[PDB]
């Protein structure tokens, strides 16, 4: 007789009868008004308005990300920990997110088990990433290799077959997980262009978590890099869910809700994640950042920084990593990057990381006073590319990289969830200017 | 000696839609509508909720473009220097401009789209690496992405671009991918000559679906009614309002800046569902099956077991139903139309078959009770037609779509930009919430 607790695909069968009686009731009260739509929502991209399905994470406007209800602090305290290190698995993250419960230590090296042995890739994915000319930016070639990664989807071949709406949730289950199992090779893949036969093939160590062997296939592995890893797990847990209007899981929410596939689905929110407006900020902060010390020197003072921001915002450019669409007070997950700096000597001797640090300190007031920016708090992206700077990922095109591979968690969620309600796809109304002129 | 090109007839528009833009942000606090439980748990089904220029959807009377109908459009539209269906590309001027293009705007405008169209030999490459089990829409949404290269928008704007200037390399980037994406289509239906057909010189003097017909295999003047079905189907199926998944995703990932190739490809993913534009590929394949099941003598009672064997098996009927339609689709009655008057087609008992179904399937939805539309769409009735004109793998099916549906979603892009709509973020909630 088995031993072990409930694996991931049984826990989750134990929360859908739930959910889907939830859903029931919610389906009485269809008719329920619970909002207004204005012109303002229309011409301005939907901000505000009530208007899609999220179940593994909501955000407080007032306090920040929720997962099932618990805060980042509770996670960082609840969620099983690496087999060494301090910082709390995003293959946790996912167990908590996807069933709401959170796993025994136990069941989450049973998940990392099954993560590092379905990590494997067709060689035809390392062919099309040796054909990518140097030229193509990082996003590009990430998002391209996840569609192509269709070949392997186990939902596109079952409908293909004919598949009844009530078996979709299951080849999506598959499909996700192949998706999370591969995504960090892929990602290794693109910041390796010269090592792709070696990266692409590599095996895996089948004992270890999923952020350490990302880590391994992006040659940082070994006791030496404990520190990293500790980054890895907690940025990638940190930047896995963030309800679903954001335009990466909206996206592949959308995509997915016409019945593509989860790896097409997640490629449309790859190329969403692409734009400057969306994941690519994490990179404008870092090079805004090292463009500052260049002007500014090392010796610098509060006054030189303030000087700074005041000349940033008088020539009409954004202090970037600073305010927010939805949260209006302090992001907890800068706070939980910032916190990770606090107990790392090398990181805060860092002078680039004590830029950011007092830059943090000062900036929000600057743009309070100022008043073009609407919630002026430092949000994640304010810190994260820094970290990974600190510990030699100094390519100023590659951070919203591992951003891609932090987002396949929530979204990926989601795509399950939405497959196992038999959510409809999605297909609002559109209005041109004329019609609201009247 | 010329009369005004694209982006100078666009120029002249532009100064209009800005004003009456400010007008309707002057009213931005007027209540609109109402958001119900129906619409989060729904996917929107109803939400008036985002802005789309070109095309406005009437659930009875089907699309508009300008205020045009299709026949409209069929009348006033110039034609190709042979045949007697309307132009994609006229239909793209309109959409952009909201003017209908003199001949002479067309013809210019079509020379500039067969100078664009070559590819470089990285987008070769990499369509070489695709293996033969790849599905070619997932192939074609690759090769659009990969395109990215070529991006005027995304090096721009990485360089540091003023807002106001946002709409100028949109448009550049868009009749860039309006060119290219035939030959790329192209590559997808001709693995196996690559080399050739990703180089070959267009016909300069010809219309955008005459030359994606010669880079399919079917130039020349013995294919002159193929040409005139694939300008007819191209310019139906453009765009159909904001909402769809392919226009909407398209939208959605261009408003946080990704440029028209990212966003596009974005749309082409979308398109490969099977409850959006594969089900053009997934309509002929349930044909076909059912013709094999019934044979060639068959009743209506047949024809009724099949279609309820689809139903009571837990899938739907593909060409069947719609978003916002309540009424048969006025895009599949323009195809049966073309059919109407060629006793070939009439006579190809696929199309025949096709047409049974159109007569039974909506009582049988009706009888089931699920669908709130039990009419035919589009869909129902483009994949036959291609099947007539000897393109008979299913699987391809919705890349034709793929090449006709840039020309919407990229309009409205270069007017995204134009006016400053900003990044689409609407906000989420679970079902607890909704409970509570
Ligand atoms: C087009 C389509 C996606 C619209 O979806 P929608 O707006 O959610 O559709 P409805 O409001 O009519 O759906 C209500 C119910 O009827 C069902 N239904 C709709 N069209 C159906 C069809 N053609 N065959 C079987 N069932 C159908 C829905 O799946 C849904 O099921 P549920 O309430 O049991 O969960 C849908 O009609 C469909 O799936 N059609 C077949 C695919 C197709 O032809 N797509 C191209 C459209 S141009
Ligand atoms: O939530 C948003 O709108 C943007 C986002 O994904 C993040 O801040 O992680």
């Amino acid at each position: 007789g088995s031993t072990a607790e409930p694996d991931l695909k049984t826990a989750l069968k134990a929360v859908i009868p739930a959910k889907r009686e939830l859903f029931k009731q919610v389906k009485e009260r269809s008719d329920e008004v619970i909002g207004e739509v204005k012109v303002a929502n229309v011409i301005g991209g939907m901000r505000g308005l009530k208007s899609m399905l999220w179940e593994g994470s909501v955000l407080d406007p007032e306090e920040g990300i929720r997962f099932h209800g618990k805060t980042i602090k509770d996670c960082q305290k609840e969620l099983p920990k690496g087999t060494s290190g301090t910082e709390m698995l995003p293959e946790a993250m996912f167990w908590l997110l996807l069933t709401g419960q959170v796993p025994s230590t136990n069941q989450v090296r049973a998940f990392s088990r099954e993560l590092a042995e379905q990590s494997h890739l067709p060689q035809h994915i390392l062919d099309l990433i040796k054909s990518f000319p140097r030229s193509m930016h990082p996003m590009t070639q990430l998002s391209i290799a996840v569609a192509a990664l269709n070949t392997e989807s186990k939902f596109a071949k079952a409908y293909e077959k004919g598949l009844s709406k009530a078996d979709y949730w299951e080849p999506t289950f598959d499909d996700s997980i192949s998706l999370l199992a591969k995504i960090p090779r892929v990602a290794a893949l693109v910041f390796r262009p010269d090592e792709v036969d070696q990266v692409g093939t590599q095996a895996l160590d089948a004992s270890q978590d999923w952020s350490y062997n990302f880590a391994e296939l992006l040659g940082k592995g070994g006791k030496e890099n404990q520190d990293f890893h500790d980054l890895l797990r907690l940025y990638l847990a940190l930047h896995g869910d963030h309800e679903g209007g954001n335009v990466s899981a909206h996206a592949t929410h959308l995509v997915g809700s016409a019945l593509s596939d989860p790896f097409l689905s997640y490629s449309a929110g790859l190329l969403g994640l692409a734009g400057p407006l969306h994941g690519l900020a994490a990179q404008e902060v870092l090079r805004w950042i090292l463009a500052m010390q260049d002007k500014i020197g090392t010796k610098f003072t509060d006054d030189d920084v303030r000087n700074y921001l005041w000349d940033t915002l008088k020539s009409g450019r954004v202090v970037p990593g600073y305010g927010h669409a939805v949260l209006r007070k302090p992001d907890p997950r800068f706070q939980a990057l910032m916190d990770f700096a606090a107990t790392r000597p090398d990181v805060l001797a860092n002078p680039v990381f004590q830029l950011v640090k007092k830059n943090s300190e000062i900036a929000p007031a600057v743009l309070t006073e100022h008043g073009k920016t609407k919630n002026p708090h430092p949000n994640v992206d304010a810190a994260s590319g820094v970290l990974f700077y600190h510990y030699g990922f100094q390519q100023p095109l590659y951070y919203t990289v591992t951003f891609g591979v932090s987002r396949a968690l929530g979204p990926l969620v989601q795509l399950i969830w939405d497959r196992a309600l038999g959510l409809p796809i999605e297909r609002p109304k559109s209005i041109n200017l004329l019609g609201l002129k009247k």
